[PDB]
């Protein structure tokens, strides 16, 4: 048996909300050590790094690795279904092929139960060149979201610049173009308000609005988001789960 | 001569935003001691009685029994005109077949008077006789309509099965399935958020999902609703109009 | 150089979405007096005229007349990124492209700069000119706002009523008729419906409420519309924008 119970359900709601636009279909690697998910995105261009340590379930359980392949546009409309405040378990039988997910109420007096079919599916693998980038910008995940909103009227592409005198996001296109830029803070006593540049070189790299559109979905999950970049590799944007483990989404710049 | 006034306009704003989607023209009943709504919707699954008695009113007078030929279609788009705290007045002369809705604005600034047809058609008049249920479930409205909404995505169908410790609702479907438990709660005092079960024998009858879903339109007019429920007969959806009346759906289970 | 500094961004931002469903490309006639657009919408119906004149912006600057031509949905979608307490900044330098439009958020945090590319359209004028009317309506914009919105649901043409009374709003169509009777009450009243009519004699005219649904987005630029009518021209509706100037449109009544 395969058994996880997660307390705050509201997690794996948005996780689901989070990736079902990108991806429709990937494999559940199951460990004793935790959830895993790896997979490129439907169209074959960024890559999606999910994980869910076990310590952060309430309870866990993992007799031998699973790898479950699963439709997550049916799994998504299943967790709607659930209560931001359900204690969610997930479950399934050694080689079954099914994941229950029982949405247990704080108080016990509705209990759902939900059997999904899974898909069959051949898992992908890779993981990407752990790296050290030339820069990491931390900053609020909602002024990014509105970011990566705006400039998506004006083009189809973001120029990231960073340097020691700050971050600015450019866009262009056929009605003209915009420039947003982005202070660095000093004090801003809270912690999730701050703009902190770790910059080794100034760097400037193109990337594909369309995919950071996606990406910014994850923002319920985590009040900040870091975007590490090198020169000629994948940017990372990297929402940290409560605690738990994270979601980083890969995307290689334009040349 | 007809004219009932209603100073809570809402209540009635409510009723037809209710009735709207399912029944599409309606016989208006009208007598001394009120207002007695009767129909099937287009396709003979279901069937809808509202009641709403005279001393429920603020002001009313029948002169004389009549059935008015209603469109629902026509008198929803006249009530939407209506404000939230307008004072409400229907009305009919004799031998002209028009109902008048008048809406008086809060602090008499504005008198809005509104006509439609009345048209008088073929039609019927049933009742059906009063039974003794197997179960009756009463249980809060908002829940029963999160019931019905969430399984909809699984399947178009759901079997209610009643027991003593509780009622389950279970669908099937293209994304696997699932069932929905609720235990028997008693507390009482503090609210009636409670679930409470009147079994002589269990019951377990399958019913279209996409009806029931037609019927929570009713939840803004009262925080519960029953279930009563035997082999055969037609489920009762009961709400109660805050001391005026009743609104009742009836449905035919399957096989 | 053309440069006009505003602290009311919100106002440029009602102002695009009270024009952009009406009208695509326009022409903004920029002068020393002032900002000032007249245009026909796109289905050759109605008239708009906006003056924004120089004095209503806390800088202005203008040297030679501009005429620059703008997609109204483009601008409309711009000036979305901007905080609602945000500093705008318009700039142009005399022609081809560019139009800027800055906004600066309030403590210094963030800054927008946008470049909007501007096609060569001539500038329009005809500016049909004033009038005494047989009468002229004041009275609050959102009770005109809502009058239009609910008798659509009736009819697709209102029929405005002048008289010493005060003023009717009536329609029909297929579901029946409705009229809206606001009174001239006298003064030193709470109630915010201070309806008021200069007069010389009644009239009467029909107008398509699809167009008054236009005007009606204008409703946030001002607490009161005033219309102006007589037979056989076009009627006016005026939003007077605070002494920073006036939006007006112009539509005929029906034959």
């Amino acid at each position: 048996m395969f058994e996880a119970r997660l307390v705050q359900g509201s997690i794996l709601k948005k996780v689901l909300e989070a990736l079902k636009d990108l991806i429709n279909e990937a494999c559940w690697d199951i460990s004793s050590s935790g959830v895993n998910l790896q997979s490129m995105d439907s169209s074959h261009v960024s890559l999606v790094q999910l994980t869910l340590r076990s310590e952060g379930f309430d309870t866990y359980r993992c007799d031998r690795n699973l790898a479950m392949g699963v439709n997550l546009t049916s799994m998504s409309k299943i967790l709607k279904c659930a209560g931001n405040e359900d204690i969610i378990t997930l479950r399934a039988e050694d080689n079954a092929d099914t994941l229950a997910l029982v949405f247990e109420a704080p108080n016990q007096e509705k209990v759902s139960d939900y059997e999904m079919k899974l898909m069959d599916l051949d898992v992908e693998q890779l993981g990407i060149p752990e790296q050290e980038y030339s820069c990491v910008v931390k900053m609020p995940s909602g002024e990014f979201a509105r970011i990566c909103r705006d400039l998506s009227h004006i083009g189809d592409a973001v120029v990231i610049s960073c340097a020691k005198d700050g971050v600015k996001f450019s866009a262009s296109g056929e009605l003209g173009n915009g420039n947003i830029k982005l202070s660095q803070t000093s004090n801003v006593d809270k912690e999730e308000e701050a703009v902190t540049i770790e910059m080794n070189e100034p760097v400037q790299l193109t990337f594909a609005l369309r995919y950071l559109n996606f990406f910014t979905k994850a923002t319920p999950l985590s009040s900040t988001v870091t975007l590490s970049m090198s020169a000629d590799v994948p940017l990372v944007v990297e929402y940290k789960i409560a605690d738990m483990g994270h979601l980083k989404y890969y995307l290689a710049p334009k040349i």
